[PDB]
């Protein structure tokens, strides 16, 4: 297995917009494509920060599950509406420890 | 519900070892007192870098299962041992969004 953790960093103050927009547009199409295990906002160091946890098979799987992702019409029509929040986007990959828990 | 995402840098090239000494010294310890949620490596940005996912109810629960592990003989005798692959340390509070799952 393999996680992509993408944390965005809004508008100051506009975290609440963000994440309404998100859930109520956005979040449906995503996850047609790709398994969402977490979605945080941060309370210490850099705050107006929106914190994701999606998880794939491997990068392959990763790679053919963007790609499905970007071709969706839906998904097309609505990161116009999120990118005007967007500060700035960040992307780290991570692979299990031994002991990690699925 | 509250995450607290540790970071640690080791050593350089020594991750595996670290990770061993973990497992089977200090994972048995410290679960007793915190959920982990997950332990991963990362494979992109800064290499030699060990991610844990600690989950507990709020501040005040964390607060006092952390006093409860401190006050542990066991891992009062463990700590020294991972010490001196730890070159920096670091940690983030994560609270999560409406649609967050459990």
């Amino acid at each position: 297995m393999l996680v992509e953790m993408r944390t965005y960093r809004i508008t100051a103050g506009k975290v609440p917009e963000f994440l309404k927009i998100y859930q109520d547009e956005g979040l449906g199409i995503i996850t047609q494509y790709a398994r969402l295990r977490g979605c945080w906002t941060q309370d210490s160091g850099t705050l107006n920060s929106v914190v994701f946890w999606w998880a794939y098979d491997d990068y392959s799987h990763r790679a053919a599950q963007r790609e499905r992702l970007a071709a969706d019409p839906q998904w097309q029509a609505f990161t116009p509406r999120i990118v005007p929040y967007l500060e700035h986007q960040e992307s780290v990959f991570l692979v299990p420890a031994a002991f990690c828990p699925d």
